[PDB]
């Protein structure tokens, strides 16, 4: 069966969202006009993910973003769900002619009748995308003349700099959530850049000519602890000061690696510049983003930083204008793409079957439902961990186990650990009443080419539901390697829910 | 609910069981015993078995058993079964859900039902994740009928450790890493002799502190020590084989012999048990075993034992900087002896490559999958579409992914330009495609991708066949599609490995 009916309802006054390119705001409010079997009019039920939508073809990384509207139909529409994306299949298991086009036939008397409830038109429903909840819907064109138009947002009347409007937009939708004001730190990023070309006179000790990566870099790490020195960027060298992806010497390869990619035919086309700075890599170092954390969530901070990278660019070119116009242009935006990746949800590392890194390691649960400790019944689960390493063979000591004194048990007889697919019993001791250590009884070693399934048997000896207060942890601790000695730490997060 | 693909009935069927030690003559007297799945238990696959064979109480040093055959008279049904839940199996099988699941398996009432006229019923399950074997779950009863042969008795074989049980396993491969380990360990011996009374050397042992020091000046001077020794024409192999490698450089010998002086006490240095315990879980063997990058390169027995004799040496001298030095010679190589088996056997057992199946590709801070395993078969012999994920991400800062070389066959294989983005963070990017040449297409997303800890992507490729010619061989130059990351001028590059399949 192809059709999702618990997705897929009537309704009156059906309304969507349209991202729209910029020249088009204005026209597309008078009404919607024009593979095949997918040729049709697109919306969302999301106006942020609608504003994706709205960047310039020509310029999609650092073009004008045009508008969002809000489409309606009047009277009842039916919202078909479908639980596959492929045509050919879903006319099979339909019964249309495999010849006709499918959005096509979408829109006949015929299909609106066998499949629309008695709506006056159909509208397609699929999953946006992969990691959201969104969802996508394809209008049949000549229905879709029935739409009434409105204006969401405007992003070009705004009258902002590069593509602020849109992105300050899409923070709306996280109410942790990064909520920047770029017009303050843009504005603050100028004043800090000539407020420092005003002992920041380390430009008469440079080079000023070709010299070496080795030595260019070199020079910019001294640039780098002078400038910080200056009060304007105070804050910044309070912040930076431990976390090593945050260290000059950072800074001044990223600087480097910028002035060898950027040619003159780039630096004068923010386009160019854009799609050359972000294939780079480092740019955590400006960004302040380790750890999957973004530390410089303010203003000033980030304005700081951006200060001190433009003018470490400017130092880097003569060794290997640029730097205070197009290249703040282009960083602008490469930090409004990561911010808006951070604020929209997603599954942090070792939740459901997002891999946990760490120490070499890479760790995950092998399916979502492994990641579910089911409850409210007796008997017997079983969970699935795949484990391996980048590259030399790293141990795996053992595992850290949750239990519940007489409702959740580790099953001592089916926990096993399985490396290439030879089956290794393990030892069970309790720590505790609430933690339970797993050795492996024979040494386990993963590594480029040698991966291993940790096996978790949990028992249930109470019908009962557990409570949250019961569970200390939510993590399953895998320990790797023995490194005041501690094991690396490898966790996969587990959530408690009823069976159904 | 039941696999009939993997169920059948047979005559004099057979299967191994791995015995402890102490119990290789008795069990052939006959299988007695000694909830829901309390029985006896067998696998079809005779070096699995020989992993059921250590001693109970040392696991990780002590002494193997054997395996024995065990056969049953006349007919046998296999039954396969799709899921491990004895309350699902129960249940599924419209059976008493009150007795248990293997006690009820050897009764007459469910050997009429579904025996299909063999005198039994044998449970068979997968028997383990990577694994093609599978176990075998006998009734306690019905077991009695079994006739047991010996295949193998490793203590007869009078090997030191448990080399006559790794030397079994290893013929499961006819690459196959299948070393001599009595020659390995006289060779080792050896070494350690004739590197002990060497000028250079003995010289390098008096210029020792001697006495305990900071951790740092231990290194400094094990990282001296490791280089005069590479020198002495009995390590002139090592001295090749390790010189460019940088996992294998005189820097990693010496953090390995601080780490093992470090966790070496003296209950522990005379104890072969507890000392492979301490052993088994220091970072860096990869070091001495010379393993890397996929590969066991350490191969030969001749080079095996100039790094054990080296490591041997260093772990000597690593003792007095930070309790006896003779810990070095004895359990120490007896030990890691034991740890080169564990991980030589690994490498020897069947297993997808990274980036193959679901096996992460583990790149420059990157990881990509297959989110499936049929994402990552391109099936073929039809006209029309498919679908295929692969799961990115990077371990902790942002890193790019400037895009993806996709495969093409002209006129029978493209890329499905509009059904082709990724999505990050469940934002959808959609890409630029354009052809390299008539193999191989490029695309790049239009707005910025990067990954890093908390952001993935999903890359979803999409082909179009336009023909329902099957793809040949002859037509597909790659077997990868290639993510590329970042810029350093060369893009970090990403494999993700297909396989070409007709229909099921």
């Amino acid at each position: 069966d192809v059709v999702d009916s618990s997705k897929s309802f009537v309704m009156e006054n059906f309304s969507s969202y349209h991202g729209t390119k910029p020249g088009y705001v204005d026209s597309i409010q008078k009404g919607i006009q024009k593979d095949d079997d997918w040729e049709g009019f697109y919306s969302t039920d999301n106006k942020y993910d609608a504003a994706g939508y709205s960047v310039d073809n020509e310029n999609p990384l650092s073009g004008k973003a045009g508008g969002v509207v809000k489409v309606t139909y009047p009277g009842l529409t039916k919202v078909l769900a479908l639980k596959v994306d492929n045509a050919e299949t879903i006319k099979k298991e339909l019964g249309l002619s495999l010849t006709e086009p499918l959005m096509e036939q979408v829109g006949t008397e015929e299909f609106i009748k066998r499949f629309g409830d008695g709506a006056s038109r159909v509208v397609l429903s699929l999953p946006f995308a992969e990691g959201s909840s969104s969802v996508k819907y394809i209008n049949n064109w000549e229905q879709a003349k029935a739409l009434s138009v409105e204006l969401e947002i405007n992003f070009e009347t705004r009258g902002k700099r590069g593509q602020d409007a849109m992105y300050e937009y899409m923070a709306q939708a996280c109410a942790s959530c990064i909520n920047l004001d770029w017009d303050v730190i843009r504005d603050k990023t100028k004043t800090k850049i000539e407020s420092l070309k005003e002992p920041i006179k380390k430009m008469s000790e440079s080079p000023n000519k070709t010299v070496s990566e080795e030595k260019a870099k070199q020079y910019l790490e001294e640039f780098h602890q002078t400038a910080l020195e200056h009060p304007e960027l105070s804050e910044l060298k309070t912040v930076t000061g431990t976390n090593p992806v945050f260290a000059g010497a950072n800074y001044a390869a990223w600087a480097v690696n910028v002035a060898q990619v950027i040619d003159s035919e780039t630096a004068d086309n923010l386009e160019k510049t854009t799609a050359a700075l972000s294939i780079l890599p480092g740019i955590g170092s400006v960004m302040g983003i380790a750890d999957g954390a973004v530390h410089h969530n303010t203003e000033e901070i980030v304005a700081q930083s951006i200060a001190l990278s433009s003018l470490m660019v400017a130092q880097a070119i003569p060794l290997v204008g640029f730097a205070a116009y197009n290249f703040v242009e282009s960083i602008i935006n490469l930090f409004q793409v990561v911010h808006n990746s951070y604020n929209r949800p997603a599954y942090s590392p070792g939740h459901k079957t997002q891999p946990f890194l760490h120490d070499g390691y890479a760790v995950s649960w092998n399916t979502v439902e492994d990641s579910i400790i089911r409850t409210g019944f007796q008997g017997e689960s079983g969970h699935d961990i795949k484990i391996t390493a980048e590259n030399t063979p790293l141990p795996i000591a053992g595992v850290l186990l949750p239990t519940i004194p007489g409702k959740l048990d580790v099953n001592k007889s089916k926990t096993h650990i399985s490396v290439n697919g030879r089956k290794i019993r393990m030892r069970c001791r309790a720590i505790d009443g609430d933690v339970t250590f797993c050795r492996p009884k024979s040494p386990v070693y993963v590594g480029n080419g040698v991966h291993a399934n940790l096996h978790v048997a949990f028992h249930r000896s109470s019908s009962e539901k557990i409570h949250s207060n019961e569970i200390s942890s939510d993590s399953i601790g895998v320990l790797g390697y023995q490194k005041t000695k501690v094991n690396s730490k490898l966790s996969l997060f587990f959530e408690i829910k009823s069976m159904a």
